[PDB]
């Protein structure tokens, strides 16, 4: 979540998959999973990874100003992208609390913490129609908590 900066100095749009043939994409509220639908390219999935100091903080843009947090729905907290209406204040490193993501990237393959140390758990539904999970557990066979990063187009 960076509003532009220096010009021409790269910009951090991120996108996520998997190698068994499956993908994480928007549509209208939420990022689904695996392969449901995409007749001519109306989806964008690129949005722009910040980090505190060691790749854990926050993510934001999908189009026009779209901030992935981890959002308050009363008692749960699930994966949002709110519309930020403000271009001026933009976090570099904040604290714990509802809003930041633990990045466990594996080499080649990540998992989402949520809150940050405490809060929601890393996952994403298997196949064509569910979309990304911040769970009450670890893998003790429940979803994909092990999927691919990829950077720009």
């Amino acid at each position: 979540m960076r509003p532009s900066g220096r010009k021409s100095s790269k910009m951090q749009a991120f996108r996520i998959w998997d190698v068994n043939q499956k993908t994480f994409y928007l549509r209208n509220n939420q990022l689904v999973a695996g392969y449901l639908q995409g007749p001519n390219v109306n989806l964008e999935e690129k949005i722009d990874v910040v980090p505190i100091e060691p790749h854990a903080l926050f993510l934001g843009i999908h189009g026009g100003k779209m901030c992935l947090s981890c959002v308050k729905s009363g008692d749960e907290t699930r994966l949002q992208l709110e519309a930020v209406n403000i271009t001026d204040l933009s976090e570099n490193r904040k604290q714990d609390k509802r809003f930041a993501f633990i990045r466990s990237d594996s080499g080649p393959t990540t998992s989402f913490e949520s809150a940050a140390c405490p809060g929601w758990f890393l996952c994403t539904a298997m196949e064509a129609d569910q979309p990304v999970s911040l769970t009450n557990m670890p893998d003790e066979g429940v979803m994909v908590t092990k999927f691919y990063f990829q950077e720009d187009e």
